[PDB]
């Protein structure tokens, strides 16, 4: 009289949604890539700013045997402030995805506990 | 007769789920702050880059008491088009969180009945 | 004596649970977007920067009939690594989309038999 087909369904669902919840942790890596990769080439851009403030006059002067050159800063470069934030940002997530493996791994572990058990009412 | 054993596991199980899933709510801050971090230095750069505009010709007269400044635009500043999508993207996750939390506490509350009753099967 | 009342909320609580999954794809989308758009106006930056390479010297001949341009590169422009690596990326997040779809679609036709199952025993 146990509704084991039912249960069957149930423990079977479970690991369904147990999958879908993992796949969210692999598109979340994938959005991860993508924020980092424009920092890349965020740093190449500042790079490529302090090249312009040395752009500054060509030329300007043919009776004179000079050249005025003016490299004021053009990229803001982030030292302590974005380095210890960022840092911090990180190692948050790598908290939070260790934790979540941990629950993953039980849960695999339990999961597969369960659907012995009702095996054993009719093994 | 009750397989409480299975349920017990069974109603275990789904707790661990919900704490990964609130955990990726979690995460998904985190992403947010990355992505909203950047815009801020992005906000600073236009400026930088409006300043370039400004570097135009140094010296380039030295019979003439003028300065030819040419500050043509440099970054596109965005009025309505980034504001305007960006405030409805804001508010889109706004209502999508409150969604959430309310299944989560929904949940919690039914989580903590349904591991109750099973105490009352035997209490 | 069957616990149709307890499987009747571990079936309901496992609905809230899909609902709260399904409802972190669409917040994905969002993330998604708010990374998308910046690199739109990344690729507007860059076309800006080159032209601040092209202002390098005005007025800086007034004895002579000519006009020293400098148009030095200033934006690096990414021709195949951006882009090879990028579409990856993309279709990488493609099939995992369509994976959770599935699941989410078996999830849903299991959802209604696993409650319609339960219906048949006292029906």
């Amino acid at each position: 009289a146990q509704s084991r087909t039912l249960l069957a369904g149930i423990v079977q669902q479970q690991q369904q949604l147990l999958d879908v919840v993992k796949r969210q942790q692999e598109l979340l890596r994938l959005t991860v890539w993508g924020t980092k990769n424009l920092q890349t080439r965020v740093t190449a851009i500042e790079k490529y700013l302090k090249d312009q403030a040395q752009l500054n006059a060509w030329g300007a002067a043919f009776r004179q045997v000079a050249h005025t050159t003016v490299p004021w800063p053009n990229a803001s470069l982030t030292p302590k402030w974005n380095n210890e934030t960022w840092q911090e940002w990180e190692r948050k997530v790598d908290f939070l995805e260790e934790n979540i493996t941990a629950l993953l791994e039980e849960a695999q572990i339990q999961q597969e506990k369960n659907m012995y058990e009702l095996q054993k009412l009719n093994s």
